[PDB]
């Protein structure tokens, strides 16, 4: 019932009674993750004593209930420091499977990445210690299986979430699965597995193909350079295609606008040549990318990161692609008939452009304005007719 009692029966106890006390201890608080701040020494108290066990070796009949007790108790951040050592650790990646030093059950593999996603989200210490115990490595290898792994989906769900934590988190697990392990073209080819042409995606496969995004996200925006091997344009037209793919699918749950952000937030990366797979007139995948930006122009709080990558996409397309570049300033600046109403006045898409010229956030107005530039073709005067000098300042004034 009590921590205090728990750690008690635990300390001084036989084998039943302490399963049934953290059976019915996990019962009652599966649905907890706060804790009142007065059972606090009780609670590392039986953390310690979890920690002590575990290093000692759980045997195979114990294991669900017990990883399960853990995660409860690594949801108090006071706890957590018990639980983050190179021992537990070790422990845990041997029953999650993904150590480098027999059979598996499923719920103790999903138990024990849980519990290491918990440690890894927070705690520093806990991020160290997998940075260099390499659990990428055999993450990777689990993860880039697909074929014959025939793992849950909860199972490949949260060893991609694992992947992600490692990937924000250390920047040197970020760089060894990418240099090293080359994890660009894994993550692809999962990417692609995960897609099949179904017209619709199911939830589970959205959710994995929005983790597989997230890491490809934290691995692809700082390691490509600008110049580019025939190899990786390959590769990254590849990846481009798939995501031309994703931006014309919809995913169930309504979370189709989700998809379409992170696949676009991953396109924003890509060296500016692979984009020339968005168009292999035909211009439906540029039609949802601007349908795409119109709706997330709405967001306020959130602005920058909603539609910084879109309109970076869109710019590079512009300027790359003269047919691309006309059909866009066919559908933003068309031509004007009554040239009495000001830019910046009004509700359109151009007056909510000029506005966004003007924002808080000079990124947000160098884009808005490279953007609206490169649809002139380039053009001075024509951009500050559209525009107008009050908005194009900034830009002229950055050049």
């Amino acid at each position: 019932m009590e921590p205090r009692a728990v750690a008690d029966a635990l300390e001084t106890g036989e084998e039943d009674v302490v399963m049934e006390a953290l059976r019915a201890y996990n019962r009652e608080n599966s649905q907890s993750f706060t804790f009142d701040d007065a059972q606090q020494e009780d609670r590392k108290r039986l953390a310690k004593l979890l920690v002590s066990v575990l290093e000692q070796g759980l045997p195979p009949s114990r294991r669900v209930i017990w990883l399960q007790s853990i995660r409860i108790l690594s949801r108090d951040r006071s706890c957590l420091d018990s639980f983050t050592s190179r021992r537990s650790l070790q422990a845990l990646a041997c029953y999650a499977g993904i150590s480098a030093s027999e059979p598996l059950n499923m719920d103790v593999v999903l138990e024990s990445l849980k519990c290491l996603c918990n440690l890894v989200l927070s705690s520093p210490v806990a991020q160290a210690l997998a940075a260099e115990a390499g659990l990428v490595v055999r993450l990777a290898e689990r993860v880039g299986l697909c074929r014959q792994s025939s793992f849950p989906h909860d199972v490949q769900f949260f060893d991609l979430r694992l992947l992600f934590l490692l990937t924000a988190l250390r920047t040197d697990v970020r760089q060894q699965l990418f240099q090293e392990l080359q994890g660009v073209r894994l993550l692809t080819r999962a990417l692609e597995l995960t897609l099949g042409h179904p017209e619709l995606l199911p939830p589970q496969e959205t959710e994995r193909a929005m983790e597989i995004l997230k890491v490809l996200f934290n691995i692809t925006f700082d390691s490509i350079k600008r110049e580019v091997d025939e190899e990786d344009a390959a590769l990254y037209r590849h990846l481009g295609t798939l995501l031309r793919h994703c931006v014309m699918l919809a995913a169930a749950g309504d979370r189709t606008e989700e998809l379409h952000g992170h696949a676009v937030n991953l396109l924003g990366n890509l060296p500016v040549k692979c984009l020339d797979v968005l168009l292999t007139v035909n211009m439906d995948v540029i039609r949802v990318l601007l349908s795409f930006m119109e709706k997330r122009l709405h967001q306020t709080h959130r602005l920058k990161e909603s539609v910084a990558p879109v309109l970076s996409v869109l710019t590079e397309c512009a300027r790359m692609h003269r047919p691309a570049r006309k059909f866009l300033k066919a559908q933003v600046l068309p031509p004007l008939r009554d040239v009495r109403t000001r830019p910046e006045v009004g509700e359109l898409l151009r007056n909510k452009l000029v506005r966004l010229m003007t924002h808080l956030d000079t990124d947000v107005k160098r884009v808005a304005a490279e953007f609206l530039f490169v649809l002139c073709s380039e053009s001075v005067p024509r951009f500050i007719k559209y525009t107008g000098y009050g908005n194009a300042a900034g830009l002229l004034a950055a050049r």
